[PDB]
C-alpha cells in the first residue's frame, strides 16, 4: 500500500551529475505509482544518519523499501546492518550499470540482504521495482 | 518490435528444480508481451552452441535479447563474446538473487557488457525486462 | 536398485590416452554390479547437455549416480546445478589422484553437492562406488 | 598381507561425537579385513608424536597405510613428510564430506602424496580402502 | 572516575533488533558502575561526525572510553584515528561474537589502536569493561 | 558450578617470558571463583594431546571452559575441533592484544565456534571470564 | 581567482593530535593565498554529509579544490563520486606522509581522480597545492 | 604433410564480429599451405564436443594441429586434456592481441600444453603457425 | 623497408646456454631478412640502458622493432615505457615457451603495449615476426 | 643549499615522448632555484648504476635529492636501498598522475623511504619539491 | 661455551629418509665442535612439548640453539613463540634446499625472530652454525 | 681450486651504509680463503649487466660463486638466468637477516636455482659459504 523509496549521497545531482533531475524522478515514480495502486514515499539524503533514520521507520513500519544507497552501497556495513531489520522487501537500485565500470562497484553489501536487484535500467529501474511490489501483496 | 528470450541450462526444470514451470513461463512472458504491442521469441537450450546460434540470429536481426544463461554466467567467455556482438539492448536476468548465495556466483561475464541486470524478483525479472525495451523504443 | 554411471568427457579415450579402455570399463563395472544385486547403466559423453539431460533423467527418476565429470569438474557451475536436484546418492570419481597434479585440479564444483568422492584408486574407484551405494540401501 | 589403520586426533570420540564408535570400528574393519584374506592393525591417537610413530614402523615395514589424521590432515607438513617415506600405498580416509563444510577443510597436505583419496562415505570408506588394498596385490 | 561509554550506529535499536532496549542497557551499565565506584557516561549515535566529537572530548578529557561502534567498526578509519588520540584506555566491545558470522566482520580497524576487545558475551561485555577499568586504577 | 580453565603451550613461562606467574595466576583464578560461588579447575599444558584430553572431559562433563590456546589458537584444527563439541560454553582467552602484534595473529580458528572471546585485558581477562559464566546460570 | 580548501575529519585538531593548529593553518593558506592574488576559502568538517555540500558547490562553481579528506580518503566513494564532478582541478593533499604507514593507508579512492597528490610535505602541501593552481590560469 | 587448423566458438563470425570472414580465412590458409607444400584441413565449431571429436582424430592420426580456441581458451580443461593428448606439435593461434584486452584473457589452460603461442597478428598468425610446422619436417 | 631486432640480456648465450648460437640467429635473420625485401639490424645487450638507447633510435626512425627482451620482460617497466613510444609496430619474441615454466614467467609488462607475441617457436620466432612486417607495408 | 634533481630512464625524452623537453625542464628547475637561493644540479641517466652513483654522491655529502625515478620507482630496490641512506630530504617527483594509469603504477617502492611525494603536477612539482626545501632550512 | 642443537620431527630419519644417519650426525657436530673449544648438546624429537621443554631450558640457561625443527618450521607459532624467549643467539637449519621445494617450504615462522638461517648446505650447515657462535664469543 | 665472489649493488657502502667495509670484506674473504687453500676472487659492481659477465665467466669456467646480488634479489630474473647456467655450486648469502625485515625482501628469484643460502649471520657468511666449498671438493 505505501512504497519508501530512499535514495542516498549524490542522488540530488542527477542532470548536472542529458539529465533527468531528482526533482523529476519523484515526479515520475509518484505518477507511475498512483496507477499501481499505490503511495511512493521517496527521500533523499546525502547523510547515512538520516538514510538510517528513515530506514529504522521502514524497518518499525514494515513497509517495502527501494533503496538506491550511491556509494554507500559499497562500503557502509551499517547501512547494510540497518536494511537487514527490514521484513518487507527491500529492492536495491542502480541507474548506471556498475558492473561495467570500476571493479571496486561490482560489490555490494546490500545486495545478500537484499531481495533483489536491479541495474543499469536507468531512471525505469525504479518504476520497475515499483511493479514488483504492487505485483507481490 | 520483436524481444528474443534465451534461457540457458537447467531452466527447463523450473518446478521439479511451490514451482512455475517455464511452459509457464513462456506462457506468461508471451501474455504480458502482447499487452507490450511487443512478440517475443521465448526458447531455451542446455547447449551453448545452442545459445550461442540463437544469439548470432539476434546480432544480424539486431533484436533486443533477454538472456539468463544460467550457470553459464558464471563460467561462460564464448558466450559474453557472442552477446557482445548485439547492437541492440541485451538484459541479464536472474530468477534467484545470486548475491545470496555461493560467493562465486557473484560473478557474472555477462553484466559487464550488457544494458544491465535484474536478480532475485523471480519469475516476473523477465516481465519487467519486457517493460524496459518497451519504452525504449 | 539401478545405478547410473555417467563419464564426461576424453573418458572414452582410456588406454589410447598399460591402458584399459572404456569399453572395458563399461565390461567391469556391470559385472561387479551383477554380484551386488545391482543394475550398472553406464554412458559417456563429450557433450555437457548430454551430460545434462541424463542427470536430470536421474534426477526425475531418484536414481543414484556414479559421476566422473572430467575437466568439466573443476570449470561447470551448470553441471553442478543439475548434479543440486539428484535426491538420490552422488558419488564423485576420479581415475588419476587429482591433488598430485595442477593446482587447477583441487577445486571441484561437484564435491560440495555431493554424497562422497573418490580419487586416485584408478578403475576401481568407480566398484568401490558402487559397493557403497549397495550397502545403502 | 597385513594394513595399518592409523585414526588422528578426536577419532576416539565417534559417536558421541546416530554414532558408531571407534571401538565398533575397528570391530567393523578387522571383520571386513579377515574376507579380505588380510590382517588389519587399527590405532588411534591424539598425539602426532605417536602417529609418526606408527607411519615410521610402516614405512620401515613397507606395509601400506589407511590413514585419517584428522584436523592434522589440513595443517600438518610433519605429518605428510612422514607420510611421504612410506613405499606400500597410502590411502586417506575422511568419514564427513570434507568440501561440503569450512573451506579451510579443502586443503590437505596428505592427498598430493597419497595413493588416493576417499571422503564422505563415512564408516565404510575404510572397508572400501581395505578393499582396494587387497585386490592390488 | 569517570567512564565514556560509547555506542554507534543501530545500537538504538537492542531488542526491535528475547530482547534488552538500550535504555536498559543504560539502565544497567549505570548501576553496576555505581557499584564499581565509578560514573558511566553512556551515549550513542548514529552520526559518525557526533561519535567522533564524543572521542575528541574523551580525548581532551583523557577519560577512558568503552566503544562499540557497530558496522563503522569494520569500515572507518575515521573513527579509528579519533580513538588514537585516547590517553586513558579504550576498550572495544561486541554484543554478538562477530567472528561466527561474516567473514569481513573479522577486521577491526578499531582493535589494534584499542587496549583490548570483549566479543560474543552480549551485553555483559559492558559491564565487564567497566570493571576492567575499575580495576586499573 | 565448575570450571574448566585450560592453558596451552607456553603459559607456563609467565613472568620469565613486570611478570605475574602462572602460579600466581592460578592463585588469582582460584581466589576471585570463590567470591562467584564457583570452582575452578586450572590446567596448563605444552602438549596439544594432553589439552585436547582435558577438553574430552568438559565435553563429557558439559562443564564450561575458558581457554587460552596459545599459539595453537592461529594454526591447530585438532584442538577447534575438540572445542566444538563442548555444550557448555567456551570463552578465549588472550593476555596480550593479538591484534596489535602481528598479522598471522589475528585469525583464530577457535574464536567462531566459542560462545565469545577476551584479549588484551591481560590477567583480568580469566577473572571477567569468570564473572560472564557466574552470571549466566 | 577562488579556491576551496577542503579539509575532513580529525583535521581540527592539529597540535593536540610541535603542532601547529587548524586556525594557524587557515591563516597560513589565507596568507600565502594574498601573494598569489588569489583567494582561499578554507573549511573543516567531520561530516562527510557536509564534505559533499561543499565538494558541491565547488562543483556548480567551477572553482578548483584542494581537498585532505582526511581517513574518508581511504574508504569513500560517495566522496570520490561528488570529487568526480569537479570540472576545475582536484588537489589531494596529506600532511603525514601516507605511504611510510599502515598499509591500507596506501590506497585512495580520490587519486585516481585528481589532478595531482600531495604527500608527507606537512603543512606547506596546501600552500604548494596553492601555487600550482595560480600557475595554472 | 597434413595440417589440421581448428577454430573455436564465434570465429564463424569474422567480419561481421573491415572483416576479412571465415570463408575467405579458409581460403588464405588453403592457398599459403599448397605452397608450402602440406594440406590444411580446416574447421570451426561453436560445439566443445565437435572440437573434442576433430582433436581426438588428430592425435589418432598424429597430424599436428593449428588451434584458435576461442573463449574456451580461457575456460576449458576439458579442450586443454584433450590437446594434451597430441603427439603432434600444437599452435594457439590469437587473433586480436588477447594481452591488451581483459585481464582475464591472459590466462590460457591451453599455453602451457602447446608447442608455441602466436597472439595479434592477425589472420597471419595461421599462415605463420603452418609456416613452423613446414619448416620442422 | 629497415627492422630493428633487439635481443636483451642472456642471448648471447645460445648454443653455451644442440644450441644455435646468436652469431648463427644474426646470419639467419640477416638472409630470410634479404629474401623478404627488408634489411635486418640485430643488436644484443645485457644492458637495460643500451636496449632503452636502441629502441629510443627505433622510436624517433619509427622503424619496427622485433623484441625479446629476456628476463627484463617480466620485470622491467621502463622498457615497457620505452616501448611505449614506438609508432611502427612491435612483436614481442620468446624461444623457449615461457607459458610451460615458472608462473612468474607468464606475466610481460610489454606483451599489452606491443602488436603481437610470438612464443615457443624457437629460433623460428624471429624469421616469422620478420614475414608478418613485411606483408603489412 | 644545494638540491640534487635526478631523473630516471625515459625522462630524457620530454616532449618526444605539447611537449616541454629536459633541456627546458634543466632550465626551468635551475631559474627557480636561483629565486630561491638554491643551486640546482639536475641530472638524468638511464643507467640505474649512473642513477645509484649520484644518489651515493648524495649520500656521502648529505645534500637533499628530488628523484623522479621513471619505471624504476615501481620495481627497484636496489635504487630504494641507495635512497634509504640520505640523511637529508628525499622527495619523490611524479609528472603523469600515476594513480589514474594502470594500477601496477600505483606501488612505489621509494615512496615509504622518501620525506614526500608529489605526483600529477606535471613539471612544475619539481618547482614545489625546490621550495619545500628552501623553506625547510 | 655451550650450545644446543634442536632437531624436529623426523630428523632421526636420516639416512632411511647415500644416507648419513643422526647417529652419524650427532658424531660429526659433537667432533667439529670440541675443535671449536665448544660443547654440543644435540637432541631429536618428534614432540613438539618436548622441543618446547628444551628451548625452555636454553632460554632459562641463555645458551645459544642452532634448530632445524622440520616441518614445524612451516606450521608453528607455538614454537615460534618460545623462540622467541630465547637472549642467546639462535641459527635456524635445513639440510635441503626449502626454495627449492614446495612454495608453502618457503615460509618459516622461525626465520623472523632467528639471529640467522643456513639452507641447503646439508649436514655442514649444522658445522658452519657452531662456527658462528664460535666466532662471536 | 677458485672461489668467485659477487657482490651487488649497495654492498661498496658497507660502513657508511660500526661498519666493516668492502675493501675489509675483500681483505677477510682473501685471508680466510688462503686457510682453506682456496683462491677468493672477489669483485662488486652496482651495474647488472657487469655482474651478469662475471657469472657468465664462471660459467663458461666452472667456478663456483658465492653471490650476494643486493637488492637484484628481490626483483631479477636476469641474473637468475644467469645463474642457472652454472654448473658449480652457487651460494647465496645476505649479511642482514632478509626474514626480519620487509615482507618482500623474502622473495628470491636465486634462492630456488641456487645450492643453499646464508642469511643474518653478517659478514661471516661469506666465510661459511668458503667452507662449504672447500669440504665439497
Ligand atoms: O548510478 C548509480 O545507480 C549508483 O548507484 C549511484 C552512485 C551515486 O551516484 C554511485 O556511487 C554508484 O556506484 C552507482
Ligand atoms: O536462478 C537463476 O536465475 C540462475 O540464473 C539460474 C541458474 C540455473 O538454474 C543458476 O546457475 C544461476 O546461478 C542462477
Ligand atoms: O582422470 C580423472 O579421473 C579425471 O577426472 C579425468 C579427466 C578427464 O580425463 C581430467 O579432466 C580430470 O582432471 C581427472
Ligand atoms: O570427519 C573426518 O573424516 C575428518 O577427517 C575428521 C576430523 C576429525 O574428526 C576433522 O578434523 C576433519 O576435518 C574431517
Ligand atoms: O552486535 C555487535 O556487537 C556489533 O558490534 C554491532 C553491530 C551493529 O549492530 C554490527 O554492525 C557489528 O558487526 C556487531
Ligand atoms: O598472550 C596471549 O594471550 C596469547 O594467547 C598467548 C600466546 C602464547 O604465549 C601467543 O601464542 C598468542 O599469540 C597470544
Ligand atoms: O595526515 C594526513 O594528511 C592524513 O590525510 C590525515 C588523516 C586524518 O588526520 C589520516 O586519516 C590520513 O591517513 C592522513
Ligand atoms: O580473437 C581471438 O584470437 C580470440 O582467440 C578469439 C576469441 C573469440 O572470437 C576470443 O574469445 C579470444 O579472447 C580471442
Ligand atoms: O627463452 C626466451 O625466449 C626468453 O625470452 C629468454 C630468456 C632469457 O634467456 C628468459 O629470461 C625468458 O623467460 C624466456
Ligand atoms: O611520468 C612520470 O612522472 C613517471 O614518473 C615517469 C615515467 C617514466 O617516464 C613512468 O615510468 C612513471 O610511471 C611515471
Ligand atoms: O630437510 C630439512 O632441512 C628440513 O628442515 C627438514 C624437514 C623434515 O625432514 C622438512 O620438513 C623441511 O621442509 C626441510
Ligand atoms: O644486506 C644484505 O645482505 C642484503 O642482501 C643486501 C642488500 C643490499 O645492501 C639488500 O638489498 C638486501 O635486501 C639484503
Amino acid at each position: 500500500l505505501i512504497v519508501n523509496v530512499i535514495n542516498g549521497p549524490n542522488l540530488g545531482r542527477l542532470g548536472r551529475r542529458g539529465g533527468t533531475t531528482h526533482d523529476e524522478l519523484v515526479a515520475l515514480i509518484e505518477r507511475e505509482a498512483a496507477e499501481l495502486g499505490l503511495k511512493a514515499v521517496v527521500r533523499q539524503s546525502d547523510s547515512e544518519a538520516q538514510l538510517l533514520d528513515w530506514i529504522h521507520q521502514a524497518a518499525d513500519a514494515a513497509e517495502p523499501v527501494i533503496l538506491n544507497a550511491g556509494g554507500l552501497t559499497h562500503t557502509s556495513v551499517a547501512l547494510r546492518d540497518a536494511c537487514a531489520e527490514l521484513s518487507a522487501p527491500l529492492i536495491e537500485v542502480h541507474i548506471s550499470n556498475v558492473h561495467a565500470r570500476e571493479e571496486f562497484r561490482r560489490h555490494s553489501y546490500l545486495s545478500p540482504i537484499a531481495t533483489g536487484v536491479i541495474v543499469g535500467l536507468g531512471i525505469q529501474g525504479y518504476l520497475l521495482a515499483l511493479r514488483y511490489l504492487a505485483e507481490h501483496v
